[PDB]
């Protein structure tokens, strides 16, 4: 399932490098994301509507899009997302290990292709 914690591997290219994120599975489908981030340190979390779409989640009063997408490693999902003052899009591996092993990376690299990201460059994340 694709509830658990998810640490950041690698991202199309601040705020969207935020690692790791929690989702949770609520009553009826949803998801909450929950993240730790001028002040103090605090918990940030947002729901992740589920649509008639496998898959497919709306955020942000539906001008938020994300996509789960399947890896064909074990414990590593894509997650692909569009938003917005200019529209912007991107694509994102995650993996439930805390250390960044980056043996997933030919399906990022495919799923990004696959979009229309393939010279955008890449953010590698060392530490959350
Ligand atoms: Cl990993
Ligand atoms: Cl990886
Ligand atoms: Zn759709
Ligand atoms: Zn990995
Ligand atoms: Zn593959």
């Amino acid at each position: 399932d694709v509830s658990g914690t998810w640490y950041l591997k690698a991202m199309t290219v601040n705020l969207e490098s935020v690692t790791p994120m929690t989702l949770t599975t609520l009553e009826g489908g949803n998801l909450e994301a929950k993240v730790t981030m001028s002040g103090r340190c605090q918990e940030v979390k947002a729901v992740l509507e589920k649509t008639d779409e496998p898959g497919k989640y709306t955020a942000d009063g539906g001008k938020h899009v994300a996509y789960i997408i399947r890896s064909h490693v074990k414990d590593h999902y894509i997650f692909y997302s569009e938003g917005e003052g200019k529209p912007v899009r991107g694509v994102k591996l995650v993996g439930r290990d805390p250390k960044n092993n980056l043996e997933a990376l030919e399906d990022f690299e495919k799923a990004a292709g696959a979009r229309g990201l393939s010279t955008e460059s890449i953010l590698i994340p060392r530490q959350s």
